[PDB]
């Protein structure tokens, strides 16, 4: 009835807000990774040549924070996908019996496809974030070994 259809539309909106909130944090993490890449490059060029130690300590902290941010993003991404999947089953069930029709059926189907595509794009963005933090972890480890050595 009007109420279950109302419920699907509200859930589709709730999910759309969760993707929105996840995108803010993902973008922020991505921007931190980029500034940190630049900072590690500087340390690397300089070692090719105590302020150095403070910069390396600051970078290492900043790297560990980003890794923790990426793990939060990974967990929330899983929560978002699970909600998408629950909505797919509910929508699918009402559709099987025909209880969504007219412009609403096309619009709810289109919205399911929109949210799925955005969630999959965020998953790709997240894979790139993971890739980035693993690169920076390997480069700072090289620097730490050199310092221990010297």
């Amino acid at each position: 009835a009007r109420q279950e259809l109302s419920g699907i539309v509200q859930k589709q909106n709730n999910l759309l807000r969760q993707i929105e909130a996840q995108q803010h944090l993902l973008q922020l993490t991505v921007s931190k990774i980029k500034q940190l890449q630049a900072r590690i490059l500087a340390v690397e060029r300089y070692l090719k040549d105590d302020k150095l130690y403070r910069e390396v300590a600051l970078i290492r902290a900043q790297l560990q924070k980003i890794e923790s941010e990426t793990l939060q993003l990974l967990h929330q991404q899983a929560e978002i996908e699970r909600e998408l999947n629950n909505q797919e089953q509910e929508i699918g069930s009402l559709k099987q019996r025909g209880l969504i029709d007219g412009p609403l059926l096309s619009g709810i189907d289109q919205q399911q496809n929109n949210l799925k595509r955005a969630i999959e794009a965020q998953k790709h963005l997240l894979q790139l974030t993971v890739w980035g933090i693993k690169q920076l972890q390997a480069r700072i480890l090289t620097v730490e070994r050199y310092l221990k050595d010297q």
